[PDB]
């Protein structure tokens, strides 16, 4: 397992743009395009993204251009913030994945906020940690995506990813 087969396990794939969790406009591998209520909005930045006039609509190839796209700016944002970058550098390979999902779906900022929690997987206190990042909106929200990327903090191993 890696981070791209992770994510696509996470976030699933949709060729036709659709509303987040959030309520927000998105295509593809959870890439989101608006936070603006317009369908117009969103089909103009789709087209911006893509180069082409796409009518809301892409294909699997353009999806996953997108998406490599995100995973290399999750990444390079984790290394270039300075309350990430200690903690992914701490970090076991397995780990390191989750810590790359949680700024994929919620992006640097907010990840940067659970001060706490980064704290606790820096000292490698892996229960603990876990308790904590519990206790999150991210958590009540959407809890079986939260809980699979909570064990694999908690156990550094894929099984929560081996039943999906």
């Amino acid at each position: 397992m890696n981070i791209f087969e992770m994510l696509r396990i996470d976030e699933g794939l949709r060729l036709k743009i659709y509303k987040d969790t959030e309520g927000y406009y998105t295509i593809g591998i959870g890439h989101l395009l608006t936070k603006s209520p317009s369908l117009n909005a969103a089909k103009s930045e789709l087209d911006k993204a893509i180069g082409r006039n796409c009518n809301g609509v892409i294909t699997k190839d353009e999806a996953e251009k997108l998406f490599n796209q995100d995973v290399d700016a999750a990444v390079r944002g984790i290394l270039r913030n300075a309350k990430l970058k200690p903690v992914y550098d701490s970090l076991d390979a397995v780990r390191r994945c989750a810590l790359i999902n949680m700024v994929f779906q919620m992006g640097e900022t907010g990840v940067a906020g659970f001060t706490n929690s980064l704290r606790m997987l820096q000292q490698k206190r892996w229960d603990e940690a876990a308790v904590n990042l519990a206790k999150s909106r991210w958590y009540n929200q959407t809890p079986n995506r939260a809980k699979r990327v909570i064990t694999t903090f908690r156990a550094g191993i894929w099984d929560a990813y081996k039943n999906l």
